[PDB]
């Protein structure tokens, strides 16, 4: 008996770090902006598979980001960890979203990010010093890809780096969590740590965004103590995990396209455009597109009903051939403009300027300090994270000329 389905299972896992899963490429090819899918618990939902329609729906206020809504398209049991506690502004709609987000934007401006350039370079070259002095073979993730953005975001947040082993482990346990209880345990571990950090700042006013939020908004009752915890946790995990994944996958991808890597090294003028193309191509946050319709939405003849879950899959939208000619080809020289790796609209990634800065610095540093860098194993031996979480590899064995 045939098993062809109208709503295939979603999400799907990558088999190649920089290629869509086979199922996603099928969704990309099927005409129309929408397609039905079956989530892990049997409920059906819509997935958006085209670029301009993704922009349109991301800007549509009728698609809500409220993750506490019972009809929100949860794609894994671990998603329950964020549903039970107060929502950081990633899970808020206007006007609450803007009031909370504006409490944090000062630390992510173009002026502040450019101001952080010397300390980002210092942290990058510091962890490179330690890795190269230790010699190959090293795991690029635990020795460079993860600690670099961890240290940077901690200094931005005011989180003491001396506790890094604790909250890096709690962050990883949440990222890789495959059940609800494990995710909630790792989340409460972070919540308990951040709550004590708040009390510490109330005794002794401190630096970083968390200290600012404690001294001002919390003391004026304009943010709840548990919203501060959720917001700080969002920035902490995002600061750690997204950049680390872009680093490891950019290294894997660039080494599989050695002509473009050598061209990139020969001209650092190309690093900014190469970073945009890597963001479009790798789209490591393609699971973070969930929305729920609060009213009927008709999309090019197809009707989204109120109460239906919608998932804007930015990896698929970033492979729209009508926007990026030959979209499945990595081209660091192409115009990667208007890609959706960071989203679009009111929720577009607050840390996008920081991720762009860190990746540029990291890529330039790897080409300067370790040009003989190469993988210590075939990419087929690398272990990919599933489509239910942030795209990445659990470890990246690398070697170089000692
Ligand atoms: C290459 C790295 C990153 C990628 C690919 C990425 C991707 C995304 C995407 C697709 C969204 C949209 C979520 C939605 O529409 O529901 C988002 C939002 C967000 N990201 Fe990132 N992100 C990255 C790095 C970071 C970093 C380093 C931070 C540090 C704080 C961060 C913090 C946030 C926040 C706070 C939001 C929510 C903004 C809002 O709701 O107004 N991200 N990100
Ligand atoms: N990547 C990423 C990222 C995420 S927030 C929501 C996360 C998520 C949503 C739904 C299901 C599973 C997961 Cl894990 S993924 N982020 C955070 C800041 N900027 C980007
Ligand atoms: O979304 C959040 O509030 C925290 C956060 C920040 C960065 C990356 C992921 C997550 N959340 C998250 C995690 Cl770490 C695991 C499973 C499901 C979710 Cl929603």
């Amino acid at each position: 008996t045939p098993q062809t389905t109208d709503a295939p299972a979603f999400p799907s896992n990558r088999s190649c770090p920089y290629q869509l899963p086979d199922g996603y490429a099928q969704l990309r090819d099927t005409p129309g902006p929408l397609h039905r899918v079956t989530l892990y618990d049997g409920r059906q939902a819509w997935v958006v598979t085209k670029h301009e329609a993704a922009r349109k729906l991301l800007g549509d206020p009728r698609l809500s980001s409220n993750r506490t809504d019972d009809n929100f398209p949860a794609t894994s049991p671990a998603f329950e960890a964020v549903r039970e506690s107060p929502q950081a502004f990633i899970g808020l709609d206007p006007p609450e979203h803007g009031t909370r987000r504006r409490m944090t934007i000062s630390e992510f401006t173009v002026k502040r990010i450019k101001g952080m350039r010397p300390e980002v370079e210092e942290v990058v070259h510091g962890f490179l010093d330690e890795m190269l002095a230790a010699g190959p073979t090293a795991d690029l993730v635990s020795q460079f890809a993860l600690p670099v953005p961890s240290m940077v975001i901690c200094r931005l947040l005011g989180v003491p780096y001396a506790d890094h082993e604790f909250f890096q482990d709690a962050s990883k346990r949440l990222v890789q969590s495959t059940d609800a209880q494990s995710a909630l345990t790792a989340r409460n571990d972070l919540a308990g740590y951040l709550d004590g950090l708040i009390t510490q700042f109330q005794t002794e006013p401190g630096a970083g965004l968390v200290g600012a939020l404690v001294a001002d908004q919390l003391a004026n009752g304009e943010i709840d103590r548990e919203e501060l915890i959720s917001t700080a946790m969002l920035l902490l995990i995002a600061g750690h995990e997204t950049t680390a994944s872009m680093t490891s996958l950019s290294v894997i991808t660039l080494l599989d396209h050695p002509e473009q890597y050598a061209a990139l090294r020969a001209d650092r003028s190309l690093v900014p455009g190469a970073v945009e193309e890597l963001l479009r191509y790798l789209a490591i946050a393609d699971i973070a597109g969930g929305r729920v319709a609060t009213a009927d939405i008709e999309v090019e003849g197809q009707l989204i009903r109120a109460g239906e879950g919608v998932i804007v899959v930015n990896s698929i939208a970033n492979r729209d051939g009508t926007v990026y000619e030959d979209p499945d080809a990595l081209d660091i020289h192409r115009s990667a403009r208007h890609h959706l790796a960071f989203g679009f609209g009111v929720h577009q990634c607050l840390g996008q300027n920081l991720a762009r800065l860190e990746l540029e610095v990291i890529l330039n540093a790897l080409m300067d300090r370790v040009p003989t860098l190469r993988l210590a194993v075939p990419v087929e031996q690398l272990v990919l994270r599933p489509g239910t979480t942030i795209q990445g590899v659990n470890e990246l064995p690398v070697t170089w000329h000692h």
